[PDB]
């Protein structure tokens, strides 16, 4: 994994989940 998610992958992160934001 690469970012925050449901499914932990390697290291400490999960998926590269599509976290698009503004505010």
């Amino acid at each position: 994994g690469l970012s925050q998610g449901v499914e932990p992958d390697i290291g400490q992160t999960y998926f590269e989940e599509s976290r698009i934001n503004q505010d």
